[PDB]
Parts: C-alpha cells; sequence; structure tokens
C-alpha cells in the first residue's frame, strides 16, 4: 500500500495532495490510470495525486 515521491509536486487544486521528493505516500488507493489516492505521511495531506509521480516500495 505504500509509496515513494520521486519528484516534488503542488496540488493544483484542492482536491490534490503537494508532496516533495522522498516522501512516503500511504494508503494508496487507484483512480484511473493517472491517479491515486493517498495520504502523503509527512504533511497529513490525503487526496489524488498524480501516478508518474511516485513508485511503489
Amino acid at each position: 500500500k505504500r509509496y515513494r515521491a520521486v519528484y516534488d509536486y503542488s496540488a493544483a487544486d484542492e482536491d490534490e495532495v503537494s508532496f516533495q521528493d522522498g516522501d512516503t505516500i500511504v494508503n494508496v488507493q487507484q483512480i484511473d490510470d493517472g491517479w491515486m489516492y493517498g495520504t502523503v505521511e509527512r504533511t497529513g495531506d490525503t487526496g489524488m495525486l498524480p501516478a508518474n509521480y511516485v513508485e511503489a516500495i
């Protein structure tokens, strides 16, 4: 269920999350081909994140 961010990402809107390279994303569920939903542990931010910006741990 855990992923690691490989690049920084800045949320475009309220439903996305922001994160930094190296952040762990947990409780990840897949939404579609482009997008997952999960929580950036370090900030507590939960929401949509682009799948290309993370990798499964």
